[PDB]
């Protein structure tokens, strides 16, 4: 009986993580107290501190207030669960002890920055894929509670709205534009998850979303409109012309052919059968003298060239538009 008393038979508590020494408890219920049990004489009561986690704090023998201890780290995030039980002694010289326990609430604050791990990511992707075509996910880890671990994704930069992301599930999809592989054929994308904790921290990723080839785009001639010069006494084999011409797909097989070469007299006539006149190597575009030339027969040639990504994927997007022109005027020999 005579041994010190404590006012509550458990004090409750909480401290936030991280508080730098000296910072005192919050004691939800009253100081920490307890009185000698005799009425007449005075008598100094100290107080104590014990438990597996009392080296994580210093009581004021004196006061018997509880501070956090010079050295020590207290981390929410290494204690499950986050409660610590602690107890107290009183002590008065010549008597039992006091008893009360001190059982403390270790608070969690927003420390951990959402994590993505791996914190960098590649993927391959088709062009001409529809709107709304799923890419990739990504997730980032937080060590914290409640809303400083619920995170929010969002593309900072790279995007243009080509590429969208779910801002919970972290799903990156197309957006309503076309992926062009010729347009575009890569991109870095910055992705940041932010936690919710009025401090909110966040942490990045990069994707880097490599577009694959379908073979989708048509040859364009570069020299599309050409007249030339060539003397009536050329011989066969010779090179009076070069049409040239350039697939943005990945691996092209062009084919220049001639499709058609009208022919007329001096007199601005037709004469016909004079396709046997010129000839385009298929892989070069070199156009060449095929048979002898005679003014007197033809003055001039509108020859058309046209060219075809044999490897194409599309139909509609083989042949050049437009095909190559190459008017001939013929030249004059004479005495
Ligand atoms: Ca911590
Ligand atoms: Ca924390
Ligand atoms: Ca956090
Ligand atoms: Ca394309
Ligand atoms: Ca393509
Ligand atoms: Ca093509
Ligand atoms: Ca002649
Ligand atoms: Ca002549
Ligand atoms: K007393
Ligand atoms: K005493």
């Amino acid at each position: 009986m005579n041994h010190p008393l404590f006012t509550e038979g458990t004090y409750q508590a909480e401290v936030m993580e991280n508080s730098p020494a000296g910072t005192p408890l919050t004691v939800l219920n009253g100081p920490i107290l307890a009185l000698d049990a005799d009425e007449d004489v005075y008598a100094v009561v100290t107080y104590q501190l014990l438990g597996t986690h009392s080296d994580l704090f210093v009581i004021d023998n004196s006061t018997g207030v509880v501070t956090v201890r010079s050295g020590i780290i207290i981390d929410w995030e290494a204690f499950s669960p986050p409660f610590l039980e602690l107890l107290l002694l009183a002590e008065d010289i010549g008597q039992l002890n006091g008893t009360a326990h001190l059982f403390i609430t270790i608070l969690d604050d927003n420390d951990n920055w959402p994590t993505f791990s791996p914190p960098t990511y590649t993927v391959h992707l088709l062009e001409n894929c529809p709107p709304g075509f799923s890419v990739l996910q990504v997730t980032a880890t937080d060590e914290d509670s409640g809303l400083n671990g619920e995170l929010v994704y969002r593309i900072e930069a790279g995007a243009q709205d080509r590429f969208l992301i779910h801002p919970v599930t972290g799903v990156i999809r197309v957006g309503n534009a076309t992926i062009d592989r010729e347009e575009q054929e890569s991109y870095r994308l910055t992705v940041v998850a932010t936690d919710r904790g009025t401090v909110p921290l966040s942490g990045t990723a990069i994707v880097t979303i490599l577009i694959d080839d379908i073979n989708d785009s048509r040859p364009e001639f570069l020299n599309p409109i050409q007249t030339v010069s060539v003397l009536e006494s050329a011989e066969p084999g010779t090179i009076i012309a070069n049409v040239t011409a350039i697939d943005l797909d990945l691996n092209p097989k062009l084919e220049y052919h001639i499709i058609s070469i009208v022919a007329k007299d001096d007199t601005d006539r037709l004469v016909p059968d004079q396709e046997d006149a010129f000839a385009v190597n298929i892989n070069t575009g070199s156009v060449m003298v095929k048979s002898p030339l005679n003014r007197e027969l033809v003055a001039t040639y509108e020859v058309t060239l046209s060219v075809i990504d044999n490897a194409s994927d599309l139909p509609e997007h083989s042949v050049s538009v437009p095909n190559a022109k190459l008017t001939v005027n013929i030249l004059d020999v004479n005495d």
